[PDB]
This record gives C-alpha cells, structure tokens and sequence, in this order.
C-alpha cells in the first residue's frame, strides 16, 4: 500500500503518513483493532469510535484523518474519497485534548492513494 | 459503488449482495457500526469481531465473506484483494452455528469491485 | 469493463456510451485501433490523430471526449482523469465539421469508471 | 503514475521502468505518440503498431511489456490487467531484432500499478 502502520491512541498529535496530498487525490483507508481512551472496563473503541454501551461526544474518540490541520472522519475506512484539500495526511484517534493519557493501544491502518489529481483537459 | 447495505447479525446465511465475482477478480470492503452477538452487556462486536474484553475463538463473530461456500475475513475492511473462486458474494456475520438467536443489530457495508479478471496476454 | 464499443470515425456526433458521469467521477480510457479520415491511402489516424506524415491541425482528427457539450483530449487513453462537468459521456472523432463523409473504420474503445465522486466530510 | 517516461523506439532492448512486478498485481499502461520503424515515409507506428497501410508482422513494431523475459502485447494501452509472472517491467518498440538501427523518435507512456497482489484470506 501507500502506508500502512500504527496508531497510537495515545498520540494526541496523532501519527505521520509522510503522504502528501493534493486537492483532488482520491484515497481509501482500513483500519483494524482495539484502543481504550479511559481505564474503565467498558471505554474501549473501534475506529468507527466507541462501543454503545457508553457513548461519548460527536466523533470524539473516532479514527480521523488531519490534512493541513483540517479533519475528516475515517472510522472503520473509507473507499476512493475524494481529497478536499492539500496538505500532509496524519492519522488522529480524536479523544478529547488533554485527555490522552488513560489511552492505550493502537489501531493497525492502511491507506492507498488510489489517484493523484489529474483533470480532463 | 457496487453494493451497500447491511448485513444483520442475526442472518445465519448471511446478506446476498447480488455481485457474481469470478477467481481473478479483487474487490474491496468497508464495514461500519456495531452489533450484539449476544444479550450481555459487553455481547458487542464490531465488524473486526467481540470487544476485547470478552474475547471470542478466532474468527468468530466476525464479518466475513462467502464465496462458493468458503470464507474469507474482512472485518472493518479490506482493499484490493483478490478473490480465489467463483460465486456470489455473500456478506456473513460468522457466529458460532445455532447461536445467531441472541444477535441483534447489522452492520453497514460497501463493496466496490476493483477490476474484473483480464490477464496481459 | 464499464463501457467497451466501437467509436466510427464518420459519426459527426459520436458515439454515445450510456455512462452518465458527474463532476469528481475519475474515468480510465484506452483506444485501440486505426480510421481514415479521407479516402487517400495516407489519411490514417490512430485515436492520438493522423499520422504525422499528412498532419492536420491541433486536435483534428482525434479522439475525443465530448460531456456537457465541452470537449477534452483522450487520444490513445487515458488514466484515472477526473471529470470536470457532469454529463452522458460520449466518444467523437474529432474531424473537422462537414467533413465526417469520407471518413471509415472504427475505434475499438474501453472505458472504465475508476471512481464516483465522494469528498472525505 | 508509478512509472511515466519515453520508450525510444531504437532501444533494442527496451526501456527498464524499474518498476519490479509480481504475479498478482495489476497495471494499467497508456502510450502517446509516434515512432519511425525505418527511414521511408510510410514506416510509421503507433503504440498499436504500424500504420496499416504497410502492416509488418505479428506484433512486430508495437509496444510491448517485457516481464520476466516473457511478451505482452500492451499497444496503445491497456486497463488493470493481471500480471501473470515476477518480474521488472520493460517497456520496448518490439521491432524484428537486428533492424532496430534504422529506427527514430519513442513513444510517452504512463504505467500505474494499480494493487498489489493480496488474495482474499
Ligand atoms: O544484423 C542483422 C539484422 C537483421 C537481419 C540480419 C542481421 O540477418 C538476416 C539473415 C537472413 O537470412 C534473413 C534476415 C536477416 C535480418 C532481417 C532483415 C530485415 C528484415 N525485414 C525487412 S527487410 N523488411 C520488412 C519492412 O521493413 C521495415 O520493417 C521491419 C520490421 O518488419 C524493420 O523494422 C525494418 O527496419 C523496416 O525498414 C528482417 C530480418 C529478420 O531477421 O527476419
Ligand atoms: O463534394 C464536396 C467535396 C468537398 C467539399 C465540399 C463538397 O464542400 C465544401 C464547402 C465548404 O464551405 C468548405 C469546404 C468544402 C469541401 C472540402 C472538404 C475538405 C477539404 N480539406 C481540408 S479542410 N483539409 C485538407 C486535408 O483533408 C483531410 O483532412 C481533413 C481534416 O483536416 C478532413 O478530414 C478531410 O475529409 C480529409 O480529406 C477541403 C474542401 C474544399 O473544397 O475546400
Ligand atoms: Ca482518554
Ligand atoms: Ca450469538
Ligand atoms: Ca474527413
Ligand atoms: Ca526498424
């Protein structure tokens, strides 16, 4: 793939790709495994963000995609999306700022970019 | 794309799709949300399989995909991949058999055909 | 594939290929073949245009796509070029106007939607 | 593109892309332009071959792929196509061996790896 590697929930700037992304690239992302984002029994999270039984705020705790310091939801994956800006790809568990160190574990990521911005002339 | 839907955890034959791959094909997948596999509280699966904390045998609980009547993983994703025989794709939460009365929600899944099989010649 | 045909070379309006397309769709195409357009023994194109031996004016007697009454440069193919204006794609050798009755033959054309427009949110 | 460069077509033995394929993945490849398999003015080719005209032998002075030092017609291009054995690809203008001296110009091609090998597991 394009970059496959790990994120730390625990990594509150989150985890370099080293892909540079243009406006108009289109990529797709998978994301395996299990993170906590507290110590109770019950604060373990999907990419797609928390188990049910104890929800948390709009896409805290939700594997996102930053690129130039904008975010996008990736969850679980996502399938030939389009790139909305340029800037560098980083991959972010988004729990709340501050509250990263009762985080462990990481999730087991893929991304492909699966074209780079060329238009029709 | 090529399909999108849901696959209840509760179908022991899993969700037809309708997509009729051959070997040679490579498809990929991306699946969303949760499920129960079970009335307990910590019961929950994710499309990679059970929470952690009330671990499962491997592959169990897990979405998976049948083809020709032989399973392959997918769990929250796969990209790209290459499929092995011929069938319709059947989209499968692989519980343990006779145990899918206590499953309760599905998952969402898309599906994209990446290429059919032509070899260079 | 998505679409594969023949474009004819005296078709002043193309061939229509059924593939309605939207702004953010990604296309690959691939052109295979020979037409004249003129009667002379010299007057081949391939779908990059004539051959340069009796050459003809920029874009003239070349492969084309046509969307939204816009035309764009195809010529040999094409990959994973995004569409700019949403529209039925069709395939036109590009001759000059009037002058598609002593033209014959036919492209042997492929054309595959890589993506359909979908912006990371 | 994973590889974008000229195939000169007096290169007897072709244009090593660097590109180290394996049995599994799947390309796409586009070739532009045109190329003089000898000096009189009707020995033109497209990647497709010579113009038809003064038609040469089978496959002889098309554009073909070299892997594994086995040949594939590529021409004019060619869509996710599966590669049948290891090996680097090279491009070469598969003109008859010894007669490549009186040869001029080269083509401009694109190849995309477009996924590596990974079968459903
Ligand atoms: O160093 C050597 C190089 C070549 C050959 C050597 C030694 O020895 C022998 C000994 C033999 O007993 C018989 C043949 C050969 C050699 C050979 C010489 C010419 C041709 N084709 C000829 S004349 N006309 C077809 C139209 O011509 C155009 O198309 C061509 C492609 O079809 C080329 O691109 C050419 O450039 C271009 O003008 C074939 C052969 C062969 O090998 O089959
Ligand atoms: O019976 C009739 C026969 C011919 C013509 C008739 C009636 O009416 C009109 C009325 C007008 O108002 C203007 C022109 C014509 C007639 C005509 C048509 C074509 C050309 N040549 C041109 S443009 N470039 C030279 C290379 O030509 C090749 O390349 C071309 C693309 O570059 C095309 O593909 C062409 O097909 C192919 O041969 C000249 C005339 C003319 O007579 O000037
Ligand atoms: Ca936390
Ligand atoms: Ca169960
Ligand atoms: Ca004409
Ligand atoms: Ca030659």
């Amino acid at each position: 793939s394009d970059w496959s590697g790990s994120v730390p929930a625990n990594a509150e700037n989150g985890k370099s790709t080293g892909l540079i992304l243009k406006q108009g690239d289109t990529i797709s992302v998978v994301a395996h495994g299990w993170v906590k984002y507290g110590r109770d029994n019950v604060e373990w999270a999907a990419p797609d963000g928390p188990v049910p039984n104890n929800p948390q705020p709009s896409s805290i705790a939700t594997l996102v995609a930053k690129i130039a310091n904008k975010k996008f939801a990736i969850g679980n994956g996502v399938l030939h999306k389009t790139v909305p800006v340029d800037g560098e790809l980083i991959l972010l568990f988004n729990d709340v700022p501050g509250t990263f160190g009762d985080n462990s574990g990481e999730f087991q990521v893929e991304v492909i970019i699966e074209s780079r911005y060329s238009p029709l002339k």
